[PDB]
């Protein structure tokens, strides 16, 4: 079975709209959403349709774009380094359940060295 996924909406939880959040839309999830090798990183890792029953027996902290785009969409965060996290979170995931050299981790690595270059160009809060 497939865990819930992560929260993407929770009225108690504090939010802001910043400058740097904005960013991390605009251009940081932007630019790595349109990547060639994006695809595999769009939803969370669905184990029952790709045969990994073993998945959510490795990784216990999941995540992925497409719940990144909706906490971005959606304002569920307060800060930049909670949206940042979610991605070092989701390259992460991606290198300890796979060998390194699949498919699947030179994808990961592709979008990493990308995001790792938008991520240096985070603006200064106003
Ligand atoms: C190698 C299996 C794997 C995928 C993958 O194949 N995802 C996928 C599969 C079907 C459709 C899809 O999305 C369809 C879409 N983008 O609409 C995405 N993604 C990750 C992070 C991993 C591992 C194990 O780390």
């Amino acid at each position: 079975m497939n865990p819930p996924p992560p929260e993407t909406s929770n009225p108690n939880k504090p939010k802001r709209q910043t400058n740097q959040l904005q960013y991390l839309l605009r251009v940081v999830l932007k630019t790595l959403w349109k990547h060639q090798f994006a695809w595999p990183f769009q939803q969370p890792v669905d184990a029952v349709k790709l045969n990994l029953p073993d998945y959510y027996k490795i990784i216990k902290t999941p995540m992925d774009m497409g719940t990144i785009k909706k906490r971005l969409e959606n304002n569920y965060y307060w800060n930049a380094q909670e949206c940042i996290q979610d991605f070092n979170t989701m390259f992460t995931n991606c290198y300890i359940y796979n060998k390194p050299g699949d498919d699947i981790v030179l994808m990961a690595e592709a979008l990493e060295k990308l995001f790792l270059q938008k991520i240096n160009e985070l603006p200064t809060e106003e």
